[PDB]
């Protein structure tokens, strides 16, 4: 277990079949979770669970690119509790990031951002209690 906010580095950033799990629980009052793909000062990949966004619970995805958001990709499609522990896995396919969720397929998220091997850092924030971040080739 680790202390939010927590970095995950990824060296040489990311490759297809490249398959990063986060283990955690949510905490019981949660807001917010994000998980950020970085190149540099550029967030390839933004993963933003809100639970509360005028009292609806929406995923929001973006790119930051040169400090300034994108356009968003909403879901409403909305696979975690507050208080019970999750597990997120983010497959790196070639043309996309692939979500799932306790084992249930997600979302897709087509890459703005094409250095993939460039994006070198994971950040992990919000309301959550962080077991373990790791990767894997499958
Ligand atoms: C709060 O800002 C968020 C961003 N955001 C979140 C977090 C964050 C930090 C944590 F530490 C954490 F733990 C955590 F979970 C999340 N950091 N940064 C992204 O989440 C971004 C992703 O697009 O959204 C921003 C957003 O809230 N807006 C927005 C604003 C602009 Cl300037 C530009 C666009 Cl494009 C959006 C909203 C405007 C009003 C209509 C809705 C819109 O969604």
């Amino acid at each position: 277990p680790l202390i939010v906010p927590y970095n995950l580095p990824l060296p040489g950033g990311v490759v297809p079949r490249m398959l990063i799990t986060i283990l955690g629980t949510v905490k019981p009052n949660a807001n917010r979770i994000a998980l950020d793909f970085q190149r540099g000062n550029d967030v390839a990949f933004h993963f933003n669970p809100r639970f509360n966004e005028n009292n609806r619970r929406v995923i929001v995805c973006n790119t930051k690119l040169d400090n300034n958001w994108g356009r968003e990709e909403r879901q409403s499609v909305f696979p975690f509790e507050s208080g019970k522990p999750f597990k997120i896995q983010v497959l790196v396919e070639p043309d996309h990031f692939k979500v799932a969720v306790n084992d249930a397929h997600l979302l897709q998220y087509n890459h703005r951002v094409k250095k993939l091997n460039e994006i070198s850092k994971l950040g992990i924030s919000g309301d959550i209690d962080l077991t373990s971040a790791s990767y894997t080739m499958i």
